């Protein structure tokens, strides 16, 4: 079995010369060589099995990436596992190689006007595949932004990826939220369970922001902090917004804030492609019905040298305990054995 950095990872005979990439939420992610079709790949090891929400997510991302295909979305080229239930402990899913990730070239590099445009058209060309399959990524952030070497952009981690679900989107203030602080949209915090499209819109916007800056637009520091970086920029709610939140205690907490003026993005973002300033207000509104859709923004003016709705494709149709969740990963990985 071949090791790397203490633990096993077992991928061998067909995967060999394993360098370490960094890490996935159930264990390691390397670069192997493929030796049937002769390009290094990349392998992440999840160790599930224990758990019902490491199975669950697990299970959910593996599904949903089989029956996607996309040249915006990751794949799975290949999943390695033990021939028998029993002695099933690990699963390696194995995915086309890319030299880097958005949030490791925001750390480091400057982007031209060119390749933020570029980025964005491809985050929300994967995105209306997704979005036309009635799911919901619900953790888009730039490290879930894969690039290669000449800035293709595909999409990964469907661990918490939801079926949309509008009619049950409603809760409670301050109810407890997963997914990633600095872009959750602020009805997350307020009265939404993040069941409807518009969440991954908002987490776009906070990336787009991002781009044009190399910081985080909203770097809460905690759960209702992040609503007070949020309203910091984009101002007081009018009353019309305030008035759609029917639930007592969210609309009096906001009622009960001093006035906050809207910062113009144009004052943070001086260098900033006016065009792009306007999809990003577009994509950062305060009430989620306003907000606008995937297939809005492709079609947007800071777009219009991509955008080709021929070329942007759909899904051909809408996407629908622990020993039993073993069983459906090893059932779900069967088509990759040897048989
Ligand atoms: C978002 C995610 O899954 N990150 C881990 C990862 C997957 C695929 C991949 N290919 N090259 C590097 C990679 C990292």
């Amino acid at each position: 079995p071949e090791m790397v950095r203490g633990q096993v990872f077992d991928v061998g005979p067909r995967y060999t010369n394993l360098s370490y990439i960094g890490e996935g939420a159930y264990g390691m992610v390397c670069s192997a060589y493929d030796n049937v079709n002769k390009v290094r790949v990349a392998i992440k090891k999840i160790s599930p099995f224990e758990h019902q929400t490491y199975c669950q997510r697990t299970l959910r991302e593996i599904k949903i990436l089989l029956r996607f295909r996309h040249e915006n979305i990751i794949g799975i080229n290949d999943i390695i596992r033990a021939p028998t239930i029993e002695q099933m402990k690990d699963v390696y899913i194995v995915q086309d190689l890319m030299e880097t990730d958005l949030y490791k070239l925001l750390k480091t590099q400057h982007l031209s006007n060119d390749h933020i445009c570029y980025f964005l058209y491809q985050i929300l060309r994967g995105l209306k595949y997704i979005h036309s399959a009635n799911v919901l990524h619900r953790d888009l952030k730039p490290s879930n932004l894969l690039l290669n070497t000449t800035c293709d952009l595909k999409i990964c981690d469907f661990g918490l990826a939801r079926v949309a679900d509008p009619d049950h989107d409603h809760t409670g203030f301050l109810t407890e939220y997963v997914a990633t602080r600095w872009y959750r949209a602020p009805e997350i915090m307020l009265n939404s369970k993040g069941y409807t499209k518009s969440i991954d819109i908002w987490s776009v916007g906070c990336i787009l922001a991002e781009m044009l800056s190399n910081r985080p637009i909203f770097p809460g520091k905690h759960y209702l902090d992040q609503l007070n970086h949020i309203l910091g920029i984009l101002g007081s709610p009018s009353q019309e917004d305030l008035n759609c939140i029917i639930n007592l205690k969210a609309r009096n907490y906001l009622l009960s804030l001093p006035h906050k003026n809207k910062v113009p993005w144009n004052r943070l973002f001086p260098n900033a492609d006016s065009k792009a300033l306007d999809l990003l207000d577009k994509m950062l509104t305060f009430n989620p019905h306003k907000r606008i859709e995937v297939e809005q923004a492709l079609a947007h003016p800071y777009l219009e040298q991509y955008y080709d709705p021929s070329d942007e494709p759909i899904a051909e149709a809408p996407f629908k305990p622990k020993e039993k969740l073993k069983e459906l990963i090893f059932e779900e990985t069967a088509r990759f054995q040897p048989g």
